């Protein structure tokens, strides 16, 4: 008693929008630092009937039976996850059930400190995530600032984490957890100095490595696993998995953390896991551990350095004047345009990026930069020499944005009226589409 | 720079477990009340490249651009959801971003009451969900009992909601929310009498209709939308959608609820939505509104009534002695076997069901029943006539479970040793497989 007609027939309306979406992804220079493109195998897992199964609890200790094949999948994912990040299953544990990055972090934090517990994280405006305690005078914006007592540390006026301030804060504030690893931080993290600070005050070290997961995995950047009690990571960004998350916990530094984290995920916060996700995460974690994927990750950094260099060559300023990873933050103050305006301009030429705060921005209202990253375009096959063209297109959008602002004014709603029909944008869009539409597409 | 070899090639190990899972689904009598089988269209959406896109925020008010086609999908889903549940988009709103039922409920509750807020729900042992405030003497098991102050109301000795007890509790406890709609409740709900008690104390009315959603949509059961301030539902049980959830909120009764709920979902709790889910939910919410799906739903009730009847004909006792919906709870006290033992026995014959508490069970340690339901098998094409066979197989499993307990004793570890090799189980397994394997399978 069901309709098994294909998507095209069953729902032509939805199917057109999805074919349109696919064409827009195919014809876009995607510079969203947090985005990537999943291969066919990962997407086959996500559409697999394994998502029909309710399997609350953990492998073996399920509430229901009929979960023998689901237990192998979930155990195969855990194993492949510990292998990928070069950790011993005797020393480290992993929970593979969190539905996404934000859930993973709220659950893990709750395990460690509970309700009313004290946490420290980087401010959102300085490159921290919402789930690192974000609030503002007017509201406890994140649940992590409300169900916990959070305090927030800032980067210095050059974009770097200020460890002297972290200590000043940790000593007086006395948190049970300090969060490092960030959403728009263009440099590597000194986890050892974090570990040193946490020991001093008795707090846990929480490393959220969602943006830099592949680099840690492939030993191209510092290893938080040497110093951290907990590591969380999304699986959908540079790692190139599905939309999901992983929580890692250091059993040796903290026996009985295994039970706190697993119970926090279920039954404290979640119900039934999403086994299609777990299958998909398994499939990608095998690719992660090949030598092929290390080649890819290295290309991400090569492309990002080259992109950094070419933008500097065209006199564009970058936060910290460079990058040690996949992402760059462009400081747009010298052109007197906001990041929102350039985001719209770039949207009109099929260039995907996001507006992003810089150290000088007091508020998160009207951010003065944009963030770009290379994982997506590196997946689509761009090499070092391709970065001069992206740098060229970005330079040309900044110039056009400046022209349009002069003509139409500095109000965002007035600015946008200039965008449609603009001859240079149409020319530039066309140039973007021709280069983008040609690149390999999974 | 990626590997596009198909799943079989890329990962043969995983592909075999998944093909084994599919074989086990096809050769199982699935009586899990909360499970169903998604069609090919829903599973095409789930594997769509739309999950590559980060689209934090809500349609139009997005944080990034490039979200034109994602905005159409998310607006199409919202529209189709309001249509399906016969609500006016002027009077009701819907959030389509919650990743699953439990997330949906924690976010909705938080919107309404905040941290430390007071809530009331059905106890887990009496058929409530974990996210309805479940705790026990030893621990606050759900975050809903910890981040909130919860109190729990029990059903009476016959398994009915005791409204006189809800008022006894609501008047002294003074909660800000009262939760109704349940996980293993075999009867319909008097929402009007709940709306009467909530008005009396000034609490909100929260209806979690995850298990009975299709009935509510098709006007086969009472309509909580006439009385409730908030309605939540999962999309993957009787509704037959993907794994996701919907939060509905009553603008008319509570202006300013819209912002509270949307802000609770993001950015309080979640990050980026999962657009493959949203697409899939859209795809199914179209099927839901057809007269065909109302036929399916009606059949679920016909099968459940017939199943109830046939088990009573074989002298098996049901909690409340019957059912008004898709599910039955079987009381196993007269056979002196636990639900856990019958769940193992049934797993051995490819019968999927779960252990479930009954009113007499003081604790959750030894549940004295099993819960069964018909949506899955009704999807696979079973009619009223076929329920005698299911009832026969379940009676035969109960008998075998009684035999095995006599021989090996009442310890579960001992009981299980009797299971492998048992001739009648192998015989009954084979009967189940032969009938199950034949049935239509999406
Ligand atoms: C959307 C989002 N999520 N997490 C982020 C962001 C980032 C961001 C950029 C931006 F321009 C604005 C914002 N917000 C501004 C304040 C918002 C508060 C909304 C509310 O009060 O409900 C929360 C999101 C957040 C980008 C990576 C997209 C950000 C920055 N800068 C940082 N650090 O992290
Ligand atoms: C697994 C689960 N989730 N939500 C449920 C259940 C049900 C359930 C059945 C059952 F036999 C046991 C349980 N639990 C017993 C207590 C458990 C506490 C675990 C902990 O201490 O962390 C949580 C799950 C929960 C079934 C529908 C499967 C249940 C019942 N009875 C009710 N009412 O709702
Ligand atoms: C450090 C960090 N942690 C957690 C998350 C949450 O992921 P979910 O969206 O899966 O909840 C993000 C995503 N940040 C968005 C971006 O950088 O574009 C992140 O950057
Ligand atoms: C009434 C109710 N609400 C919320 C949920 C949570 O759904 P997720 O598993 O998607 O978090 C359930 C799960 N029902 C479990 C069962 O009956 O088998 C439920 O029964
Ligand atoms: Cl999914």
């Amino acid at each position: 008693m069901f309709n098994n007609e294909p998507l095209e027939q069953i729902d032509k309306e939805l199917h057109d929008i999805l074919a349109d979406e696919e064409k827009r992804q195919r014809e876009t220079i995607n510079l969203i630092a947090s985005e990537n493109l999943t291969n066919g195998a990962v997407r086959e897992c996500l559409g697999n009937r394994v998502s029909n199964k309710y399997s609350e609890g953990y492998p073996k200790k399920r509430y229901y039976g009929g979960n023998d094949f689901i237990d192998k999948i979930e155990e195969l994912c855990q194993k492949r996850a510990l292998e990928a990040f070069n950790v011993s299953d005797e020393e480290w544990g992993v929970n593979v059930q969190p539905l996404s990055g934000s859930a993973a972090n709220v659950q893990a934090l709750y395990a460690l400190v509970g309700v009313k517990g004290k946490i420290m994280g980087m401010h959102l405006c300085s490159g921290g995530h919402l789930t690192h305690g974000f609030f503002d005078e007017k509201k406890k914006v994140s649940i992590t600032s409300d169900m916990f007592e959070s305090k927030l540390y800032k980067c210095n006026s050059q974009g770097y984490v200020d460890l002297d301030a972290v200590r000043e804060m940790a000593l007086s504030f006395k948190p049970k957890v300090i969060i490092c690893g960030y959403t728009s931080y263009p440099r590597d993290i000194d986890y050892q100095q974090f570990r040193q600070i946490c020991d001093e005050v008795n707090a846990y070290l929480f490393a959220d490595i969602s943006h830099i997961s592949s680099f840690v995995a492939c030993n191209i950047l510092n290893n938080p696993f040497l110093h951290a009690d907990v590591v969380t990571t999304t699986t959908h960004k540079i790692l190139r998995g599905p939309r999901s998350a992983l929580i890692f916990f250091n059993k040796k530094r903290n026996p009985g953390i295994e039970q706190k984290i697993n119970s926090a995920v279920f039954p404290s916060f979640q119900g039934g896991p999403h086994n299609n996700k777990i299958a998909a995460v398994a499939c990608q974690l095998k690719e992660v551990h090949s030598p092929a994927f290390k080649e890819y990750t290295q290309q991400v950094l090569l492309n990002s350095k080259a992109l950094a260099k070419a933008l500097i060559s065209k006199q564009i300023d970058l936060v910290t004047n460079g990058t040690d990873n996949h992402l760059i933050v462009v400081d747009l103050r010298k052109f007197s345009i906001t990041g929102s305006k350039l985001q719209e301009t770039c949207n009109a030429i099929n260039v995907s990026l996001n507006k992003n705060t810089i150290p000088s921005d007091v508020d998160c209202v009207s951010p003065s930069g944009v963030r770009i990253g290379t994982p997506a375009m590196t997946t689509r096959g761009a090499k070092e020499k391709d970065m001069e063209f992206i740098a060229d297109v970005l330079a040309r959008a900044i110039k056009i944005t400046v022209d349009l602002q002069e003509q139409y004014g500095k109000k965002l709603v007035d600015f946008k009226k200039g965008l449609p029909g603009n001859a240079q944008l149409q020319q530039l869009k066309q140039e973007v589409v021709t280069w983008a539409g040609a690149l390999p597409f999974p």
